[PDB]
């Protein structure tokens, strides 16, 4: 398992309560994490994400 794992000092995004379903991309410190519900903030995209994240 490779995957992205929320850094000490870092906060999983809090979920809105809207009724709405989006698909978001944070950058957690070094890699980009992605978010499923009613999400805002992060990126849209993962390739944006990506080229905002520490490689």
């Amino acid at each position: 398992a490779a995957e992205c794992t929320v850094p000490i000092g870092w906060s999983e995004p809090v979920k809105g309560l809207c009724k709405a379903r989006f698909t978001r991309y944070y950058c957690m410190g070094n890699c980009c994490k992605v978010y499923e519900g009613c999400y805002t903030g992060g990126y849209s995209r993962m390739g944006e994400c990506a080229r905002n994240c520490p490689g």
